[PDB]
């Protein structure tokens, strides 16, 4: 089972579960925050995300007079010591809650076990590189007095705070030369920048039609539906499969599409229902086309791999069967790799099939819209998920024992109008 490790923001480096952590986009800066390990190689570190963004930007700030723009501010978030530990405490809930459920618990799970490819294509096909910001991370292990020393450490998901607009949740690969590890097969450290308390709010749902409006209501999002998305952009990620650039133009606006204007094939994988369906298989076959002659690289790369200059400390046999069983490879007589298309068609599909946001709502009775297709309106301040008499790892909102159980009366604004808040 997955293990969802417990802290308060204040215990003290403890050079394991507690860190000194040098974030990707820092490396070699000499620039460390303080990193709680929530599972085996998943970290959350409750401080803005500020990368490609300047201590302007964080803050356009209006106040008197002002309603929406559909982006929102407030350069307060995440300015306390205590802010930080509820941040810290609520993302634990969430993960509580993803974990509550067998299919939350595998997604976590593939997650963990999602281990990035050990250097990219920059690296030679013999070689086994860990000295890149895909690969690791450095931990300080050097005291608090001064001279710095660091141990470069494995990782897999590192959820920072949001950045300047905080209802734009985002999932986050690394680049160089705009070519994407995360997208060509070995994988690479994904971050995300979340904020909990911010929902998203829709209405594009009761796809039953035969009488005039197929129904409306105002509902808002559960957090851990939110999260376990892009937890699943982070999964495509991790095993390099993450689509890239390929914008979806629909050609009918079909029953449960709210919405028109082009969507990212990435997005419409990761919600699944009948989004992909919106997908010529023209376009849809060649995605996975793609994938396997990604795997054929990684495959020859096994096959070939003979040393790790980065670290002599590596059994690259060891890795090297690690990986086997990563990419679901299978060994012959001669010790050699190669792929099952059996076996390499359930792991596609797993990965972008298994885990989709329409599934994992329909199984976590949560009520999400009936389409990526939707348009966006104001989100809404979820005033404490830290109150049970409000959200629940269980229930979440929809909670039995405040008879908020059925037709997600737990979700509904005009019904649960105590459990959130309409920002400005
Ligand atoms: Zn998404």
């Amino acid at each position: 089972p997955v293990t969802i490790n417990n802290f308060n923001y204040n215990d003290p480096i403890d050079n394991n579960n507690i860190i000194m952590m040098e974030p990707p986009f820092a490396r070699g800066t000499g620039r460390y925050y303080k990193a709680f390990k929530i599972t085996d190689r998943i970290w959350i570190i409750p401080e803005r995300y500020t990368f490609g963004y300047k201590p302007e930007d964080f803050n356009k700030s209006s106040g008197i007079f002002n309603r929406d723009v559909c982006e929102y501010y407030d350069p307060d978030y995440l300015n306390t010591n205590d802010k930080k530990n509820i941040f810290l405490q609520t993302m634990i809930k969430l993960f509580n809650r993803i974990k509550s459920k067998p299919l939350g618990e595998k997604l976590l799970e593939m997650i963990i076990n999602g281990i990035p490819y050990l250097g990219d294509r920059r690296v030679p096909l013999e070689e086994f590189n860990t000295n890149i910001a895909s690969v690791t991370v450095n931990k300080l292990i050097s005291n608090p007095g001064e001279v710095e020393r660091k141990k470069g450490i494995f990782a897999n998901l590192i959820i920072f705070g949001p950045g300047p607009v905080l209802n734009e949740n985002e999932t986050i690969d690394i680049g160089i030369q705009n070519h994407f590890a995360s997208r060509e097969g070995f994988g690479g450290i994904m971050q995300m920048k979340f904020c909990p308390e911010y929902v998203s709010v829709f209405n594009n749902v009761q796809e039953n039609k035969g009488a005039s409006i197929f129904n409306r209501r105002g509902y808002f999002s559960d957090p851990a539906l939110i999260l376990m998305h892009e937890l699943i952009h982070v999964l495509h990620g991790l095993y390099g499969i993450k689509v890239d650039d390929l914008p979806i133009v629909p050609n009918e606006k079909k029953f449960f599409m709210q919405s028109t204007d082009a969507i990212q094939a990435e997005e419409l994988y990761t919600f699944g229902g009948q989004d992909p369906s919106i997908i010529t298989p023209s376009t849809d076959k060649s995605i996975y086309d793609k994938v396997l002659q990604n795997f054929r690289g990684i495959v020859d790369r096994l096959n070939k791999v003979l040393v790790c200059i980065s670290d002599p400390n590596i059994n690259i046999n060891i890795y090297k069967n690690k990986f086997k069983d990563k990419y679901k490879f299978v060994e012959d007589s001669e010790g050699k790799y190669s792929i099952d298309v059996e076996s390499f068609d359930k792991l596609y599909k797993s990965l972008m099939f298994g885990f989709t946001e329409t599934n994992i709502a329909e199984n976590y009775k949560i009520k999400t819209r009936a389409s990526y297709f939707s348009d966006s309106l104001p989100p809404v301040k979820i005033k404490n998920l830290l109150d049970n008499e409000i959200y629940t790892i269980e229930e979440g909102f929809n909670i039995s024992d405040k008879d908020m159980e059925k037709e997600y009366r737990g979700q509904n604004k005009a019904i649960n109008k105590q459990a959130y808040e309409e920002i400005s």
